[PDB]
């Protein structure tokens, strides 16, 4: 039912040839590739075993990045949105680029079993021949059935040898807490690789009780599989979905990623006009038309600049449509996107014209 190809193979201010045809909002949606971990967490009465699956969920967010070091996602323009209603996975995702200077992406997804949301700001920085990626923002998951509210941070990424001998790495510590239950917390270390070994991508984690005693260990590789151990017992709690055959020909997308930008002709009229699916530069890139992709990308950046200039001449601050700024200065859904969609009410908002 959903596509498993693009019209054209991937090519063998940034030139479009370096882009993949997804943007930052869509990469947020990719963090729900393994949302079945939350469905399973919502069925585990014990908060300590449940924390294991949330941790695996947090780790699973990194898997897809393994094959994608060669490509850069599009920067959404200010006011761009992206939705993703997945009956199959039982969630409704939507997102919005709420700031461009600096770039901030916000997202929110509802399921009968969980609510997932975050806002993220990425700081890039080139260091010699390599690029350091430093995210700011917190990820949240609630599991209503238990009153759980988990929160955790992202770690640092590095893209090395920025040649075809390039590779991405993640390292740092994730700390996961449940704000409604201090009975346990979790710390996960993404181990930085060593020059003497090919062995990389390793994860070492522990679920601690409130006193700091170790109850479960977590270990494995963030692009492969993760195991849980807990006194004489051990189990695989997660593994990566296999890449589709010939996946390299389409930006090395997972099957999930390949589905994200697809325009479904039956549900098209349900979308607000800021949805990424309408963005023409990404669509030309999918079609292998690099020249027109580049023209459209430059044009879209120009439109964004002119719009920003007008706003500051009129002393007007940009106002996101589906997210509001909390006291945290974090961005959260204002509870209107899915309600307006359902009610066919997108016309009732004044949408910036982005392309």
């Amino acid at each position: 039912r959903r596509r498993t190809c693009l019209p054209a193979p991937c090519p063998s201010a940034m030139p479009v040839e370096l882009n993949e045809p997804l943007n930052t909002l869509q990469r947020l949606c990719e963090e729900l590739e393994y949302s079945e971990l939350l469905d399973k967490a919502a069925q585990i009465p014990s908060p300590i075993e449940r924390m294991v699956y949330v941790a695996a969920f947090a780790i699973s967010a990194y898997a897809s990045s393994y094959y994608r070091a060669g490509s850069k996602p599009f920067n959404p323009v200010l006011g761009e949105t992206y939705e993703r209603i997945r009956e199959d996975k039982g969630f409704q995702f939507f997102s919005e680029q709420v700031s461009h200077h600096p770039p901030i992406s916000a997202c929110h997804a509802e399921s009968r079993n969980f609510v997932f949301w975050q806002d993220v700001r990425w700081k890039n920085k080139f260091w010699g021949k390599s690029m350091e990626i430093v995210p700011i923002g917190t990820t949240h998951v609630t599991l209503p059935v238990f009153g759980d509210h988990f929160e955790w941070n992202k770690v640092t990424s590095c893209i090395h040898n920025i040649s075809g001998q390039r590779w991405i790495e993640h390292y740092g510590e994730i700390v996961i807490k449940n704000l409604h239950d201090d009975s346990c917390y979790c710390k996960v270390n993404f181990i930085k690789a060593k020059y003497w070994s090919t062995n990389a991508h390793e994860i070492e984690g522990t679920v601690f009780d409130r006193s700091g005693k170790a109850v479960h260990r977590l270990f494995g590789k963030w692009h492969e599989s993760i195991y849980c151990g807990g006194g004489s017992s051990s189990a695989c709690v997660w593994r990566a979905n296999p890449m589709p055959k010939g996946y390299e020909q389409y930006y090395s997308f997972t099957q999930f990623a390949l589905e994200l930008n697809e325009m479904d002709p039956s549900s098209k009229s349900l979308l607000p006009p800021t949805d990424t699916r309408f963005r023409p530069d990404q669509r030309f890139l999918e079609e292998g038309n690099l020249e027109e992709a580049e023209i459209q990308k430059q044009r879209i950046e120009q439109l964004q600049r002119e719009r920003r200039r007008v706003l500051e001449e009129n002393h007007v601050e940009h106002q996101p449509r589906f997210f509001r700024k909390s006291d945290d200065d974090s961005w959260v859904s204002n509870g209107t996107y899915l309600e307006l969609r359902k009610d066919l009410g997108f016309s009732k908002l004044d949408h910036p014209v982005l392309w």
